[PDB]
């Protein structure tokens, strides 16, 4: 095996859910907000063509990746040129679009079409590489579940277009609501101060989704 970050996340979710944080005489959800736990990376767009090629995604920094159906991964860094390719074993190989690798043209070509299908820059100084990639994903009737290589799990809920970003290193959750406002909470402080029924319900769903990620392994 079980991934250690997913195991930690499962325990954190078990603890907050066991406190029944919405079933309280006094709910003070704002006191659990902690902007120091803000996620640096989240998935801003995705496109599911896994029936034929794979799942495309774009991160907040405008890098794009495709997780292909062979469990290999090709990422185009936000500079438009630098490529990271991850094998099924996890071995990482760094290339450029300028240099031409024949064994990867088809995947490189697909990545460009996926990028443009999702499309309608350095978002900060330096910060090259150490970019997370999509480890695995699955979808249900109500959500898509995205597990990133930095241990974060993002759950996008189709119906109301809300999102949860769970970070096990900081034991935090960021909730993006239908208005698209984002707020970051420490899970332990949600236990202490309570939260609304909606967030409590999504955290129960999240734990069920993390169980799935761990059972699939
Ligand atoms: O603009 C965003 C948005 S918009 C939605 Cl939705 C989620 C996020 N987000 C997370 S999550 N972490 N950081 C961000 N930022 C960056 C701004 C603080 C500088």
């Amino acid at each position: 095996h079980m991934d250690c970050h997913l195991s930690d996340m499962l325990q954190q979710l078990h603890s907050v859910n066991a406190s029944k944080p919405s079933e309280r005489g006094l709910v003070r959800q704002e006191e659990a907000e902690d902007p120091a736990c803000i996620p640096i990376f989240w998935v801003s767009k995705w496109v599911d063509y896994s029936d034929k090629y794979g799942l495309g995604y774009q991160l907040c920094d405008n890098s794009v990746g495709v997780l292909f159906n062979d469990s290999t991964r090709l990422i185009l860094y936000n500079d438009g040129d630098s490529l990271q390719y991850i094998e099924r074993d996890g071995t990482e190989s760094y290339l450029t679009v300028s240099s031409h690798p024949n064994s990867l043209m088809k995947k490189i070509t697909l990545l460009k079409y996926f990028r443009n299908y999702m499309s309608e820059t350095p978002r900060e100084g330096d910060e090259l590489a150490r970019l997370p990639y999509l480890r695995t994903w699955f979808r249900t009737r109500s959500a898509i579940i995205l597990h990133l290589s930095n241990g974060s799990v993002q759950i996008n809920f189709f119906q109301d277009h809300t999102k949860l970003i769970l970070c096990p290193l900081m034991a935090a959750v960021t909730y993006i609501d239908e208005k698209r406002d984002f707020r970051t909470y420490r899970l332990s402080l949600l236990e202490e101060y309570g939260c609304c029924k909606e967030l409590a319900s999504r955290l129960r769903y999240a734990r069920t989704m993390v169980d799935k990620l761990l059972s699939s392994r």
